[PDB]
């Protein structure tokens, strides 16, 4: 049954108005979280849980191994909802170690639909096949491949017209890569934080409008 959900949903609601009975009412006003998270959809890694965060404070894009695509109006509307309207001042990248889409991209079982969706991290592991083919194990591969995934959705996030427009019109903004251990709890910062035009490669820089 879905009983025990609806029974959480009631003693969750009741005990917020219990702290603050003015709580979902203020919050239902204005929405005005300062973060967007872009994570795996895997039900390991829930975003607010993992950085405390309440509910208003963190507007949210899960999918299939955090992928970020620049024909995906799905993710891009997200981003874009998020940057323009509620003008959000950081993007958190979010992938995590143990990643399933990441694992089944560096091996060769067809999963169907979701084959076409992880391509891009099909193209990341052959990019740097050497590199992954001198770690031991495939969990190591797999982990180091989750890392390299986060880092190349940062980039990608970085160069939408969205992002760069942003940061033309004058929007602090910046978009940072991190890594969940679903092993350990812990949410790892990759140190790979983009925060204006200058840090993009020329060939990837738009001009303004
Ligand atoms: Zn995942």
């Amino acid at each position: 049954a879905l009983q025990q959900l609806f029974e959480n949903n009631v003693r969750w609601a009741e005990a917020i108005k219990q702290e603050d009975p003015d709580f979902f009412a203020k919050l239902a006003r204005q929405q005005t979280p300062e973060y967007l998270w872009i994570g795996c959809s895997d039900a390991r890694v829930p975003a607010n849980e993992i950085v405390g965060m309440l509910p208003g404070d963190l507007f949210v894009h899960r999918n299939v191994a955090n992928v970020v695509l620049h024909t995906d109006l799905n993710c891009l509307s997200v981003i874009q909802f998020a940057v323009d309207v509620l003008k959000v001042k950081h993007i958190l990248v979010t992938g995590h170690y143990g990643c399933g889409g990441v694992r089944a991209s560096l091996h060769n079982d067809q999963l169907g639909l979701i084959d076409g969706w992880l391509r891009s991290i099909r193209d990341l592991a052959y990019e740097y096949r050497e590199h992954l083919e001198q770690l031991p194990t495939e969990e190591e591969r797999v982990d180091r491949l989750c890392e390299l995934n986060v880092i190349q959705q940062v980039a990608n996030v970085s160069h939408t017209s969205i992002v760069q427009n942003a940061w033309h019109r004058g929007q602090s903004l910046s978009v940072h890569g991190c890594i969940y251990g679903i092993k350990d709890g812990l949410w790892k910062n990759l140190n790979v934080t983009v925060s204006g035009l200058d840090q993009l490669p020329p060939q990837y820089r738009l001009s303004p409008l």
